[PDB]
């Protein structure tokens, strides 16, 4: 669980910090 700048929240281990064509932060899968 790390955190990501230019967020206002934070990803676990689960999935890696990540963004969207809409315009906003997320946390996505890691790539298998």
């Amino acid at each position: 669980a790390i955190q990501c700048p230019d967020s206002q929240f934070e990803c676990p281990d689960f999935s890696t910090c990540c963004v969207m064509v809409d315009g906003s932060w997320g946390c996505c899968p890691m790539p298998q």
